[PDB]
């Protein structure tokens, strides 16, 4: 399992 998030702002 793989698991991200990404903002960017």
């Amino acid at each position: 399992q793989y698991n991200n998030e990404n903002n960017f702002v």
